């Protein structure tokens, strides 16, 4: 009867559930940076702005990394639906947090509050959206086609709306535009939830058994007394600025999948070299997301200083990512199944994706080196950057998560790990770049990504057998 195009009613919910969160997390970051090079100029913040790109690099890769965890702690102990809920309270506070008359000392309880509320709410809305499915249900596929058409609407209009904002109110007013937005999130998710959601999804759907509850305890407090205590020698030998604590979250970000790595490694011979086979992928996806998720941080600083964008709001330029998400999608569905004859491999496809990745950034030398660095050029030249790189998303995102499945849990979670490990390459890298190192920062990485691609496209065949 009446759907959802197509799809049950309830999807409607989630739908607009993650718009508005989306809404909020990217309206947030299209001038988050722009926020700290203020508070750096007038002097309330003392920092350098090569570290403020680096915090927006690690913060992204924390919000991944808690991404990981919300559906096991929904899961186990306290259900999907209060998961979304609770986490869209914390990431309406964390926006809250920079609405205040505060400045810069409210920075890090803004991005706690919001990298615990995304990583609670992310996961779970997800999961709430399979629920609307019987699991032979051949709509599924659809209905997540639209659940994430949703995502990229409200990651779209979020920085023309929170840009404008910030032009016309300044940025305390801006950000509370994000927080009304997660607000406009939960009122939907809230009531339409009670109306179309099970009831089964209000509490864990495996609940901690009483003899999983004191180890799991001990597991959580060993890994904070660690934390806690490497933190502490850390300022006991003076490592304690906040380029330190970033490089300490840089190598947890990374650690992670490689003592995940060096276990299954170590620990079938056939299933064995399946896993050996699967670091390149992972690299290439490394790569890949890294090059991503330099759009918000990079080409953001080149937008603001090296754009004649006088006139409109230098933050819109962060709408280019998902609308080119949107307009390449229904292209690119129709296309694998025009395309039956001869598919290219998802190893392949990786292979192409970090080439344009890299060539998406070798686009980006070309004005430096004919113009100079010292003036501005159009603002189509990022308009070409973010079609490139957006076309390599394309290829590697779709069948990302099915390569990794396809070569068992922690490998699952490596997939979404990648785009962690990829933000935290950033937080190192981006402090590289500035207007004297550009044109050598979009040469060398652009290079490097497209050699690394052709290295994984004589490298496909192999890992197709397996
Ligand atoms: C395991 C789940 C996630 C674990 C991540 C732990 C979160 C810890 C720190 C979050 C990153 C904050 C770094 C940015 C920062 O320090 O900004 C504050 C700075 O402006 C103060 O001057
Ligand atoms: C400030 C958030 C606006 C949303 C509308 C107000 C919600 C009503 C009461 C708030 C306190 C309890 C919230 C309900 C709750 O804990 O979880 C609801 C969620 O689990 C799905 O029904
Ligand atoms: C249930 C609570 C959720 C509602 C969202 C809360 C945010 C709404 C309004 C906050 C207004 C803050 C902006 C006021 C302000 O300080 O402007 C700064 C101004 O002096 C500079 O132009
Ligand atoms: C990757 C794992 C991270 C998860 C962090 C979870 C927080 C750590 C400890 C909380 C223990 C929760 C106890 C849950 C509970 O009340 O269940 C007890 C009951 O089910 C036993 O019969
Ligand atoms: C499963 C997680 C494993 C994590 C491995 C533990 C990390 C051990 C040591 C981290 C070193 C501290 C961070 C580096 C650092 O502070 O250098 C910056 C400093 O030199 C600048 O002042
Ligand atoms: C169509 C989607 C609207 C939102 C997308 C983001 C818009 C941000 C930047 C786009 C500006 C590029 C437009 C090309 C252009 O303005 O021509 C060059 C101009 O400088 C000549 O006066
Ligand atoms: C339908 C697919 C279109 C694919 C287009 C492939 C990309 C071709 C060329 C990109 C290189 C940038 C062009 C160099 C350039 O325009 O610089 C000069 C410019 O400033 C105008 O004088
Ligand atoms: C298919 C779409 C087109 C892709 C565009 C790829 C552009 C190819 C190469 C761009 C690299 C330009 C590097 C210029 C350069 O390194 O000059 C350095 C120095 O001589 C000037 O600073
Ligand atoms: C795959 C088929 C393509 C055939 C070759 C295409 C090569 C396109 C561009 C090459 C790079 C341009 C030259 C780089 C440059 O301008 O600076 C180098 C030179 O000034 C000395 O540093
Ligand atoms: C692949 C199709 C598009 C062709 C793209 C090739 C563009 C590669 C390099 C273009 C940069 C031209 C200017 C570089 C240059 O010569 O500056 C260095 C030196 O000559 C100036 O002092
Ligand atoms: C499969 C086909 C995908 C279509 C994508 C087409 C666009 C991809 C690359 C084009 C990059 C060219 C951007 C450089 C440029 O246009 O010059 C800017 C400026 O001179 C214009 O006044
Ligand atoms: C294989 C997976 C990890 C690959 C990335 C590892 C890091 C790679 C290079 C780090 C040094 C960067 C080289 C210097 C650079 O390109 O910056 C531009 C330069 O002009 C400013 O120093
Ligand atoms: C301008 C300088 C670069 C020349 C451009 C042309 C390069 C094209 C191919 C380079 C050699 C690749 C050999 C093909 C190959 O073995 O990989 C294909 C894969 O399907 C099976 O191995």
């Amino acid at each position: 009867g009446k759907t959802f195009f197509g799809q049950p009613l309830g999807l409607s919910t989630l739908f607009m559930t993650e718009m508005w969160e989306r809404f909020s997390y990217y309206g947030m970051r299209a001038i988050l940076l722009y926020y700290m090079w203020f508070l750096i100029s007038t002097g309330d913040l003392h920092i350098t702005r090569a570290t403020a790109a680096s915090i927006m690099a690690i913060y992204a890769s924390m919000v991944y990394l808690s991404g990981t965890i919300g559906g096991f702690v929904a899961d186990r102990i306290i259900g999907a639906r209060p998961a979304v809920f609770w986490g869209g309270v914390l990431i309406m506070l964390g926006h809250i947090v920079l609405a205040l008359p505060f400045g810069a000392s409210a920075l890090f309880g803004s991005i706690i509050l919001i990298i615990i509320g995304t990583g609670f709410l992310k996961p779970n809305v997800s999961t709430l959206v399979g629920t609307l499915y019987d699991e032979h249900d051949r709509r599924r596929d659809a209905g997540f086609s639209i659940f994430v058409f949703g995502i990229n609407l409200g990651a779209f209009i979020a920085p023309l709306i929170v840009g404008a904002a910030q032009e016309a109110a300044g940025y305390h007013v801006a950000f509370s535009l994000a927080a009304i937005g997660m607000f406009i999130g939960l009122l939907v998710y809230y009531f339409g939830g009670k109306k179309t959601l099970d009831p089964h999804y209000l509490r864990p759907t495996d609940p901690l058994a009483p003899e999983e509850v004191k180890p799991l305890l001990v597991k959580v407090s060993l890994a904070v007394a660690g934390f806690i205590a490497i933190i502490v020698v850390m300022n006991l030998v003076g490592w304690n600025s906040l380029p330190a604590y970033i490089n300490l979250l840089t190598i947890v970000a990374i650690a992670i999948p490689v003592f995940y790595f060096a276990w299954m490694i170590s620990s079938t011979s056939t299933e064995h070299l399946r896993v050996v086979s699967y670091i390149p992928l992972f690299i290439a996806a490394v790569l890949f997301w890294a090059i991503e998720e330099q759009g918000s941080v990079v080409l953001a600083t080149f937008a603001a200083e090296r754009v004649d964008s006088s006139w409109f709001p230098v933050s819109w330029f962060q709408s280019l990512n998902p609308l080119f998400i949107m307009l390449y999608t229904p292209f690119f569905a129709w296309l694998w199944t025009a395309w039956k004859k001869n598919q290219p491999s998802s190893p392949t496809k990786f292979a192409v994706g970090l080439m344009f990745a890299g060539l998406s950034f070798l686009l980006m030398a070309i004005p430096g080196a004919l113009y100079g660095t010292s003036g501005k050029v159009s603002p189509l030249w990022l308009v070409g950057s973010w079609a490139l790189v957006i076309l390599g998303e394309m290829l590697i995102s779709p069948v990302g998560l099915s390569v990794t499945t396809k070569l068992n849990s922690q490998m699952m979670s490596m997939w979404f790990l990648s785009s962690s490990v990829g933000s935290a390459l950033n937080a190192q890298l981006v402090t590289l770049y500035n207007a004297k190192s550009e044109v050598a920062y979009f040469s060398y990485f652009g290079l490097g990504s497209v050699v690394l691609g052709i290295v994984l496209v004589f490298l496909s065949k192999r890992i197709q057998g397996l």
